[PDB]
């Protein structure tokens, strides 16, 4: 139908703008601390304290399979990304404080993307 077409459409139109999003929220973490999943080879213990892992390159996955049907469920997942970082590693720890600062500068980036998403449909 012409109506799952346009339903299919503004999918890819927000995808395209999720796509930016991310570019522009990783470009806050240029020590690319989460860039990648937590590896269990090198924390082996990690799945006994962090239910639910995320990084970068996963949210770059499901987004181009189109995976993500609103913001809501985007900033899910980078919500993850801090929440995680913040709970497995103390407060005095280069890991936490990038963390902090990547939710700091995202927020910006969040908070214009919430109107645009709005804005355009």
């Amino acid at each position: 139908s012409m109506e799952q077409v346009a339903m299919e459409l503004r999918l890819t139109e927000l995808t395209r703008l999720l796509r930016s999003v991310l570019d522009q929220l990783q470009d806050k973490d240029p020590a690319r601390i989460f860039a990648q999943p937590v590896s269990l080879k090198e924390v082996p213990d990690y799945l006994d304290h962090i239910k639910h892992p995320m990084d970068f390159a996963t949210m770059r996955k499901r987004l181009e399979a189109q995976g993500y049907k609103n913001l809501h469920e985007f900033e899910e997942d980078f919500d993850l990304i801090i929440d995680n970082c913040m709970k497995y590693n103390a407060r005095d720890t280069v890991f936490y404080r990038a963390a902090v600062r990547l939710r700091d500068q995202g927020g910006v980036v969040l908070r214009q993307a919430r109107r645009e998403v709005d804005s355009i449909g």
